[PDB]
RNA sequence: GCUAGAAAUAGCAAGAACUUGAAAAAGUGGCACCGAGUCGGUGCUU
């Protein structure tokens, strides 16, 4: 029936699932094929999807490469001739002397009347057809997405947002007059990080920023990253490097290059637009004939120059050609950056040198037109030269006016490429572009399942990178930064009384404690170091207006009944007494300018419109370009449909979701996620993205354009917020007056003052009448799936492409000789293919075979297996295959709900974060249960006697278990978590219990694979062909 | 390219599995309900 797919995208891991409308994953019969007795298994239709990292014919399929746009060029190119072919059916000197470059012939015609020869025109067309520009800037060009101003803010704003710790924060600064000054690059750099004291040339921003001027910065220091890692905007091969760099420290920092290229496509934008002569002229071709005209200019003056003053050396500089001359320059292998190199010291030691020389240090001299600059250029601007020319010419070509519209939709249309092109267009690591791929087939496959028929809601996450903890000192030491600089500032040494290092910094109280130079923050007091648990922390603004658990929005204090009666901002009665103080915070850059607002949120009329709909946007739409860019391929993919009209039919909505809000949406209603118990999670997070996507796209329709991508109606906030709450409640068609996105999910809505607000049980869209979310089934339900045992865990297997490295392994079976007498036995072994051998394999194998030295061999069970295929053996237990003498776990241990939720709470015991009352209920939950320890103990035991088969570690843990059963319940749960890594999907790892070391248990013998039942798996395990091994033979 | 010279050589100018196919590529895996130890059972229907 209706239906909708939840995704939860990664770099090792995709997470899916479907559900229904009432929120339920259905479980459905699947054909089994093969040669067994089995022809028919029940699935539960959720799961992951697993792939490690690697060289795949896939992976090398979606990398950039030169071949594939020359063929897209060429292809461009034909289509142009094409459109001229059925009228064209119907001087090199002269050319040269009157156009010595393209750029002169294009601005000749944008900017003449008179009639141009043909070929030309093509020359012109296809020139700026072949080399059109990028695409990062949607739509016309206007001054909101083309000003260095507006473009400089949205960098520093995505910066912020993708950090929010430690943030700049830039409004002074005119980055209009410093960017676009005609000035050398290191010196516009220089006069940039002059207006931003905390920031350094060699710092993160500062790098970008040089990056973005067209440098070749140094990101080692920034990441800390072992081999040298340089970009250059400006150079061909910088995206492979940016898809190497972003490969190395996640795709996060992906969407902040992007806008690191889009402000030097602005400044650019800015330096090119510059010299505007004439409002209707062509400015990239007429600044590209000024370029010419000052390289002719100063080669005349040169060579004047040197005539008369310098006869010796001439023919160094324009005959030699072997060591990089002019003539190098212009007839040898000599680069823009070889030349200036070359003819720096003549021009240093020449007299009437000037003006040439403000030119060398502006990289502006005697500059070719064809150089590393022009991968900047906006498709926009050609668009408009051909707009011009097409004008110009209307009247003389018909097909011109015919198909203006036909060329310009070529240009600006993106043709239309394979779907490997489109992913490898993106910008991102191997691992996510191997992963958006597998998505793309996972949805093929699902809805194939699903009778052909298309979700009506398609909700994405991008699955974030848990902490890997070499960041986890990283986060520590910019906090540490901020105290330090902040004490050091003010003259308080509460350092020196109580030392503290970075590693008791990352406790949440504590940092407050140290934020608030030690005092408190409503009342003239010191507070008490070691008193911090009868202390409690306050929101600045509270959870029920928005869902801010960061320092920036967070306070410790005595009491919270400090901030008065109001569920706003804390009173003015109390800024007024610690305003001095405040500004003594701020001025220190202890604190931000928004959480000083914030703060003193109530000077200023207390909580507006304007300000609900930053926070509606701050929650609930998504800054990452990269995410925009998969919903908008599997839109494309999955709506195709249109009218009459040239408007697109949206069967399927693709909703992008924020992972704060599923990660808000598990803590605040006990649906706690346990990364180290199995790999079920990606697909519980998939599930519960269904869920909540399903549950906005339902209750709000009206705010499809936030989060759904697409071009919708758009909408104010007039609309949207009551003016009353109560008195304008449930009487109104606005949605709500409380700027939390996510309180309809809640049954109950605390205030900032303790009143319990009450909702219905059963929530109902107010316009259609149509049951949005039932308050008790639905959590039953959800509670029901994320108990179910079998969830659908695949790992790909995949053919490497590229001590010998194994391709792949084959099943063989034929006969050997054995003995003096060479009797012959039939024999089944298992052969390694290395990747160089792969080639003859494939041409002949049994040639292959009978060389290696079998006998016999039968063609038709010769069964090729890829790395990680997966084999069952006795009750389920399951192993994969790692290599041609090697095996690794194959099943997952599917553990209780009640159980993960109870290891969750044991282990985020100090860090609840949450309001007293439920802390210490799930403290009391937590100490009356310890035999819930004793029971998970017992679990891992059947399961390891049915599938993991290592007598020796579970007697070993076993063991160690009894030896610390009186210890701590939560350190106790956290060895636990590291004992559950012996039962883990995958190869034998190395863990630390209490005080023991449990060393890999490899699986070195093989033999067995070759009687199991061999499970061809697809991309999302629904459809299964199992072939029983030990009946071949 | 311009001037000389038998040349050589000199002066100048200027800008997963399976099926079909050689291949790209097309195809192959029923619907509800009660449960839930890696999925089981029942009804409908191929």
């Amino acid at each position: 029936k209706k239906y909708s797919i939840g995704l939860d995208i990664g770099t090792n891991s995709v997470g899916w699932a479907v559900i229904t409308d009432e929120y339920k994953v259905p479980s459905k019969k699947f054909k089994v094929l093969g040669n067994t007795d089995r022809h028919s298994i029940k699935k539960n239709l959720i799961g992951a999807l697993l792939f490690d990292s690697g060289e795949t014919a896939e992976a090398t399929r979606l990398k950039r490469t030169a071949r594939r746009r020359y063929t897209r060029r060429k292809n461009r190119i034909c289509y142009l001739q094409e459109i001229f072919s059925n009228e064209m059916a119907k001087d090199e000197v002269a050319y040269h002397e009157k156009y010595p470059t393209i750029y002169h012939l294009r601005k000749k015609l944008v900017d003449s009347t008179d009639k141009a020869d043909l070929r030309l025109i093509y020359l012109a067309l296809a020139h700026m057809i072949k080399f059109r520009g990028h695409f990062l800037i949607e739509g016309d060009l206007n001054p909101d997405n083309s000003d260095v101003d507006k473009l400089f803010i949205q960098l520093v704003q995505t910066y912020n947002q993708l950090f929010e710790e430690n943030p700049i924060n830039a409004s002074g600064v005119d980055a209009k007059a410093i960017l676009s000054a005609r000035l050398s690059k290191s010196r516009r750099l220089e006069n940039l990080i002059a207006q931003l004291p905390g920031e350094k040339k060699n710092g993160l921003f500062g790098n970008l920023i040089a990056l973005s001027l067209g440098l070749t910065p140094n990101f080692k220091s920034n990441f800390d990253l072992a081999e040298d890692a340089k970009l250059q905007l400006s150079k061909d091969t910088y995206d492979d490097d940016l898809d190497n760099l972003l490969a190395q420290i996640g795709d996060q920092y992906a969407d902040l290059f992007l806008a690191a290229k889009n402000l030097s496509d602005a400044i650019l934008l800015s330096d090119i637009l510059r010299v505007n002569t004439e409002i209707t002229k062509a400015p990239l071709s007429a600044s590209m004939i000024k370029r010419y005209d000052e390289h002719h200019q100063d080669l005349t003056l040169l060579k004047a120059l040197v005539r008369q003053q310098l006869p010796e050396k001439y023919k160094e500089i324009f005959f030699d050609q072997s060591k990089n001359g002019y003539a190098g320059y212009i007839d040898g292998g000599a680069s823009q950056e070889e030349f200036y190199k070359f003819i720096k010291p003549i021009l240093e030691k020449m007299d009437g040198t000037e003006e040439l020389l403000v030119k060398l240090n502006r990289e502006d001299l005697l500059r070719k037109q064809r150089t590393f600059d022009n991968g900047s250029i906006p498709h926009q601007i050609h668009l408009g030269e051909l707009h011009a020319i097409l004008r110009r010419q209307e009247d003389f070509y018909p097909f011109l006016k015919d198909n203006r519209e036909k060329i310009e939709k070529i240009l600006t249309f993106r043709q239309g490429d394979s779907l490997h092109e489109h992913i490898a267009n993106l910008a991102g690591s191997p691992a996510i572009k191997k992963g958006i791929l597998q998505t793309v087939k996972v949805v093929d496959e699902l809805v194939k399942v699903m009778g052909r028929h298309k979700p009506e809601n398609i909700v994405i996450e991008m699955a974030r990178e848990n902490q890997t903890t070499q960041k986890g000192q990283k986060n520590s030491r910019e906090r540490m930064k901020r105290i330090e600089e902040g004490i050091k500032e003010l003259g308080s040494q509460i350092l020196k009384e109580h030392p503290v290092e970075n590693t008791q910094l990352q406790n949440e109280k504590l940092y407050l404690y140290y934020l608030q130079n030690g005092r408190d923050m409503y009342v003239d007091q010191e507070l008490d170091i070691n008193r911090l648990s009868d202390y409690d922390v306050d929101h600045i603004v509270p959870q029920s207006f928005l869902k801010d658990d960061s320092i920036d929005n967070k306070v410790l204090t005595r009491s919270d009944k400090n901030r008065g009666k109001s569920d706003n901002v804390p009173s003015e009665e109390v800024v007024k007494k610690m305003k001095n103080y405040w500004r003594q915070l701020l001025n220190a850059k202890l604190i931000t300018q928004r959480k000083f607002d914030n703060l003193t949120k109530a000077e200023r009329g207390g909580l507006s419109e304007l300000d609900k709909a930053g926070f509606i946007k701050r929650q609930l739409v998504e800054t990452r370009q990269i995410t925009k860019h998969v919903a908008q391929i599997l839109d494309s993919r999955m709506n195709t449909k249109y009218d009459e009209n040239d408007k697109l039919i949206r069967e399927v909505k693709v909703i992008t979701l924020k992972s704060k809000l599923v990660s808000d949406f598990r803590k605040d209603f006990q649906f706690y996620k346990v990364r180290e118990i199995n790999n079920y999670h990606h697909a519980h997070d998939a599930y519960l993205n269904a869920v909540v996507g399903t549950a906005l796209i339902k209750k709000y329709p009206k705010l499809e354009s936030e989060f759904v991508y697409g071009d919708y109606k758009v909408y104010d906030v007039r609309k949207m917020i009551a003016k009353s709450e109560q008195e304008i409640g449930k009487a109104t068609a606005k949605y709500f007056f409380y700027s939390n996105i996510m309180n309809f999910f809640k049954t109950e809505i605390t205030l900032a003052n303790g009143e319990i607000r009450k909702r219905p049980l059963i929530e109902t869209n107010g316009e259609t009448g149509e049951i949005v979310w039932d308050k008790g089934r639905d959590f039953a339900t959800v509670r029901k799936v994320l108990s179910m045992p079998q969830v659908n865990i695949v790992k790909k297997t995949e053919v490497q492409t590229g001590s010998p490295t194994v391709a792949y392994s084959v099943l063989v079976v034929a006969k050997v000789e054995k003995g003096k007498s060479k009797k012959l036995k039939s024999v089944k072994e298992l052969l390694g293919i290395t990747i160089m051998e792969r080639s003859s394999f494939e041409k002949n194998p049994i040639d292959f075979l009978e060389a290696k030295g079998y006998k016999e061999v039968k063609k038709d069970l010769i069964i090729k297996l890829p790395k990680y295929s997966l084999f069952e053996l006795e009750n389920g237990r399951k192993r994969m295959l790692a290599s041609a003498g090697e095996l690794q776990k194959g099943n997952e241990l599917a553990l209780p709900s009640k159980y993960v939720n109870f290891l969750y709470l044991a282990s985020h015991y100090e860090k609840l974060k949450g309001s007293p009352e439920d802390n210490e209920q799930k403290q009391l939950f937590v100490e009356q249960h310890k035999h819930y320890l004793d029971e998970i103990i017992e679990q891992i035991s059947e399961f390891s006697k049915r599938v993991i088969l290592a007598d020796a570690n579970l007697d070993k843990v076993l063991s160690a278990y009894n030896k610390h059963r009186d210890k701590p319940i939560r350190e106790q749960a956290e060895n636990i978590i590291h004992l559950f890594t012996l039962t883990n999907l995958g190869a034998p790892a190395a863990f630390k219990y209490f005080d023991t070391t449990i060393d890999r248990k490899r699986y070195t013998s093989t033999k067995e694979v070759l009687d199991a039942t061999l499970i061809h798996q697809s991309i999302t395990g629904l459809y299964e062909t199992r072939i029983d091994l030990s009946q071949l033979g």
